[PDB]
């Protein structure tokens, strides 16, 4: 989880899915990292690809 450059005000609409510890499939690293910050450290990366 290298989200050091977050959060970011917007994310591009490529699709490179990541499966979060919340069992949500995030569209790409940008969407996943912004969610990690908003979660106050509770969200982590389960695995690459869709859940």
């Amino acid at each position: 989880v290298d989200c050091s450059e977050y959060p970011k005000p917007a994310c591009t609409x490529d699709y490179r899915p990541l499966c979060g510890s919340d069992n949500k499939t995030y569209g790409n690293k940008c969407n996943f990292c912004n969610a990690v910050v908003e979660s106050n450290g509770t969200l982590t990366l389960s695995h690459f690809g869709k859940c």
